[PDB]
């Protein structure tokens, strides 16, 4: 799993126990932690493994962050707010929500102002009610002086030798992460490189590498949870998902100034720890490095992935209707290929 | 089926009897025989339906040809003959055959003159053997004067005038087709146009039309039986192809003077008549009509088909290997599109 849990300076304690993981059906093993100084971890960013880099410094000005602090000065923009009867956030695609018309979505999004969520959070603890929030938005322009000047803070010197170093695109955006405690966003692949910069609280971060498409069953492409996997890793099907039963995860805990590398195309279901307060964290997402003009063999598992995503969309646009994908796909190799 | 069988003029009897066609397991119903005037001939041909056109006078100059006619005036070209330990004539890629290993024929081909295929099955005859003869060779220049002199006989005035009302592309090959008693080409689908012109001897045939895809399971693209139905319509292996028993074909006997309109991407079984001596066919083979401007919806069976096609070629030249074209089509559907 995540190992033992680290103990705190001046002896504080230690920053979690295991009671606040939740428990699941498959094995981990865990990422590894190192300083952004080890050679070990250039290594890994450089084949695209996962790392927690634990010295970057990458988001020092922000360790300071509280409700308090940021709802004085985030300024009076608005704030896309999801809330969600359990504690899954299964994150839905509005705009692929027309093909799918038997899909009614979990998790409304809703947009506020920051004084308004971090008014609509204490009345859930007020009222003890079991409704969740989970602010996630994108930082901008309208963010008040002392958020830019923390904003302008931040280790670019070290982010952007490694956006030269991979050869990637450029940053295309900056995700505010603030969520109450036990909130999970279920497992799902992302298309960019992302560097997880953990900021108040501990996330428990699980991640499968690309290879292990076959046992997570994400949704069809056209399907409003496109990237998302099936299967409920609180009651996996094993009827209907056999393979969940071959799965076996790389797992870590991020704290505040945690950086996490989740390579693109990788799975990755991050928790909010039980009983341990708010959390906040900010993602550096950056295009992939363009595909080298020599391809070689045997393709990489994201590539084969991204295969197949092109298949399924080349279907949808062929075919007229997303939803004639799947019978076609079936005439295709049914008593031909298994 | 075929319908009763057709009396021949001057009383000499019943073209055919039913203990000359083989017995499969699935109904049929039988093609039109119509006059090349009749305007419903004209309608299923515009709408690729097969129908036997029974007064074209297409091959008018052909139908006096036997073996002795040809050998001394078919020239000292080369022809293609196939031979086969069984009835079942199945046709296999040569050049396809590199990527299937474990795949040995069962019908090899042999070049030799027409007099050596006359000989090589008098032969048959006279040791009473079970071997089985089918040439198959396209003809050009090195024929004889009076075999050019039959072939511009032919009605080119019709089929001309066929090719330019369908829109279709230009006459790409003309085969010539003789074959012993009770051979049987395997049920196959090809990609053009084809005028079957009956000669000598009686066919029958029978037809699945392109939405009965799911029914035959054909090879693997990349299989040197490409385009082949799997199953052994001798002995369908109902757990393999468990569809077979939907599958309803297109029934009939063309004989001297026939022409059938096998349409493109119709699939079609073949066999010569029991115990009816030696068949002559000659094919005419028109590339199809381009592919509208204005894609119009929904799309008809034949163009699903070659989407199928055109996915399991880019995902040959994809991967690299056309063997990973299999268990990639079953990662990408299993658990998700079934
Ligand atoms: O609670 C947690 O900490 C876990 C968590 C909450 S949100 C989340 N990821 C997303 O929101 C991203 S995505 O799913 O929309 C897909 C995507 C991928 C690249 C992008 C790059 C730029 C802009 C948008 C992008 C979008 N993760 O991993
Ligand atoms: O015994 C019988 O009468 C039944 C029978 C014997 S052969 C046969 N068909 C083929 O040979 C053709 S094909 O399969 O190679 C595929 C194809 C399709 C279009 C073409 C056009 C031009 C040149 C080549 C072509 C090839 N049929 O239907
Ligand atoms: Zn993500
Ligand atoms: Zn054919």
């Amino acid at each position: 799993g995540s190992g033992e849990p680290r103990e705190e300076a001046g002896a504080l304690g230690p920053a979690w126990d295991e009671s606040q993981l939740r428990s699941y059906s498959f094995p981990t093993r865990p990422i590894p932690r190192l300083s952004q100084s080890d050679p070990r971890a250039e290594e890994l960013i450089e084949n695209e493994e996962p790392v927690v880099l634990t010295d970057t410094n990458l988001v020092y000005p922000a360790l300071k962050w509280d409700l308090e602090y940021l709802q004085e000065n985030i300024g009076n923009g608005d704030f896309s707010v999801y809330s969600a009867s359990t504690h899954k956030f299964l994150y839905y695609d509005e705009k692929k929500m027309a093909n799918f018309q038997n899909f009614k979505p979990r998790s409304n999004r809703e947009e506020m102002k920051f004084h308004e969520f971090v008014e609509k959070l204490q009345d859930i603890q007020q009222r003890g009610g079991e409704e969740r929030l989970y602010l996630q938005q994108t930082l901008n322009d309208t963010v008040g002086r002392k958020i830019v000047m923390d904003f302008l803070g931040f280790n670019w010197n070290w982010i952007n030798k490694q956006q030269g170093k991979r050869g990637w695109g450029q940053l295309t955006s900056n995700l505010l992460l603030i969520g109450m405690e036990g909130n999970v966003t279920p497992a799902h692949y992302d298309e960019q490189q992302n560097f997880f910069a953990q900021i108040k609280g501990y996330k428990r971060c699980i991640l499968f590498p690309p290879d292990q498409f076959e046992c997570l069953y994400p949704y069809p492409v056209h399907h409003p949870c496109d990237r998302q996997s099936q299967v409920d890793f609180d009651n996996p099907d094993y009827e209907r998902f056999p393979n969940f039963q071959n799965v076996v995860g790389y797992e870590t805990v991020v704290g505040p100034g945690d950086v996490l590398y989740i390579p693109m195309y990788w799975w990755h279901h991050i928790e909010s720890l039980l009983n341990g307060g708010i959390t906040i964290t900010v993602n550096f997402w950056y295009k992939g490095a363009p595909t080298p003009k020599r391809i070689e063999y045997p393709l990489k598992a994201h590539q084969k992935v991204a295969i197949m995503r092109n298949i399924e969309k080349m279907l949808g646009e062929a075919l007229g209707n997303p939803q004639e994908v799947g019978p076609l796909l079936n005439t295709m190799i049914k008593g031909r290929y298994n």
